[PDB]
Parts: structure tokens; sequence; C-alpha cells
């Protein structure tokens, strides 16, 4: 767990799609999604395992 893990499903307001993983703190798990590129947050991982290893464990 890390402070930024609380940040929500922040796709960010750009018109791109880059498959990433974030932690839905409002559920309590790491989930796949598409990031845009712009205006995201720290709650963003290329792998489930890095998300998991950051927030879970």
């Amino acid at each position: 767990a890390a402070k930024y893990c609380k940040l929500p499903l922040r796709i960010g307001p750009c018109k791109r799609k880059i498959p990433s993983f974030y932690y839905k703190w409002k559920a309590k798990q790491c989930l796949p999604f598409d990031y845009s590129g712009c205006g995201g947050n720290a709650n963003r991982f290329k792998t489930i395992e890095e998300c998991r290893r950051t927030c879970v464990g």
C-alpha cells in the first residue's frame, strides 16, 4: 500500500488507449484498463504484479 494507491480510475482526458493496470481502492484490487497518456496519476502499472506488489502485500 502507498498513498497514491487511493487515486481513482484516472484514464486521463486524452484520446489514446494504452493497456495498463491500476488499483481500484474503491474495490480494493488491481484491475486492467486503457490509459490515455495525458493527465493520469501514479496509480498506473504495465503489469498486475507491480500494482499488486505495490498496493497488496
